[PDB]
């Protein structure tokens, strides 16, 4: 069908920053995570490398995608697909050429796919403040991130869903550890320490004559993967403005809905969650200035000069958002 042909054409840009992820979500019948993951696995020859039966991969992907909520505006399957594809592009940076093994690549992509699964559309702090079952289970620390991991791994046990069935025991153990380390690093309470450590790595980074990073031990390798997926998670403001503005609309819808739940419970409304007292544009500029730019500038220094175009787009978008403030 024409819809299937147009979907294939859009997916030809899977290796590019700025993939039309919303259009792909529409054309795939709201299956962006499944089609983008399948495309990336084929592009990187992961099915052959890890002997993953195609039917097993598709079954797991559709199951995982089903566990993202269709009624949450931001933290849904489209965001997961976007983070997966962004991680996929970041793994292809010239400065990281042949740095990571196929198992590490598999771990980063898998982590990205499951990193927000079963997200309820409310924050860790909301879950702690409302004495939720999730906060009780996880003792108030990385509440959602622990849950995303637990769900992502548990789904591998469903019928014809174990995509890692042909990995050795050693490989399975290593992948599990890496995936946990990466997803737990997506918790924003860890951002400042993660960034501080990334800056320290950049100060004494070792590279070849071509500028390829030299990472020997697990601590340094996982640190780069953690920051890579964190960057992918915080990549909305570095995307073409047309995409970024859609992500902004979605996060604000989610925040306002949380604020509505807080108002219904008589709680103090969280910052940027009050639809009656919101400054959307000022908030995005602040997000860029205090979180996104500091992170991306540091990543750009690590892989210099491969991230220059991403940084250029970020700066263009900050300038535009600022211009909308009278
Ligand atoms: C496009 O805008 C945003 C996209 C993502 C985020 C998040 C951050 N930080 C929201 C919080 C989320 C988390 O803490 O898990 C991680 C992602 C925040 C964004 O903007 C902020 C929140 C409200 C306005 C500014
Ligand atoms: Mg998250
Ligand atoms: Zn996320």
């Amino acid at each position: 069908t024409e819809q299937e042909d147009v979907l294939a054409k859009e997916l030809e840009d899977v290796n590019k920053w700025g993939l039309h992820v919303f259009r792909i979500a529409e054309l795939s019948g709201n299956r962006p995570l499944t089609v983008i993951m399948h495309t990336i696995f084929q592009e990187r020859d992961l099915l052959k490398t890890f002997k993953i039966p195609v039917d097993t991969l598709i079954t797991y992907l559709m199951t995982l995608e089903d566990h993202y909520h269709a009624d949450v505006a931001y933290h849904n399957n489209i965001h997961a697909a976007d983070v997966v594809q962004s991680t996929h592009v970041l793994l292809s940076t010239p400065a990281l050429e042949a740095v990571f093994t196929d198992l590490e690549i598999l771990a980063a992509i898998f982590a990205s796919a499951i990193h927000d699964v079963d997200h309820p559309g409310v924050s860790n702090q909301f879950l702690i403040n409302t004495n939720s079952e999730l906060a009780l289970m996880y003792n108030d620390s990385s509440v959602l991130e622990n849950h995303h991991l637990a769900v992502g791994f548990k789904l591998l046990q469903e019928e014809n869903c174990d995509i890692f069935q042909n990995l050795t025991k050693k490989q399975r153990q290593s992948l599990r550890k890496m995936v946990i380390d990466i997803v737990l690093a997506t918790d924003m309470s860890k951002h400042m320490n993660l960034l501080a450590d990334l800056k320290t790595m950049v100060e004494t980074k070792k590279v070849t004559s071509s500028g390829v990073l030299l990472l020997d031990n697990y601590s340094d390798r996982i640190q780069v993967l953690q920051n890579m997926v964190h960057c992918a998670d915080l990549s909305n403001p570095t995307k073409p403005l047309q995409l970024y503005r859609q992500w902004t609309d979605r996060i604000m819808e989610e925040f306002f809905r949380q604020g509505d739940r807080e108002r219904e419970r008589g709680m103090e409304i969280s910052p940027m969650c009050d639809k009656h007292n919101a400054s959307v544009e000022k908030s995005q500029v602040g997000f860029i200035d205090y979180i996104v730019h500091p992170l991306w500038e540091t990543w750009a220094d690590l892989v210099h000069p491969d991230a220059q175009d991403i940084l250029d787009t970020l700066e263009d978008n900050r300038e535009w958002y600022q211009s909308t403030i009278p």
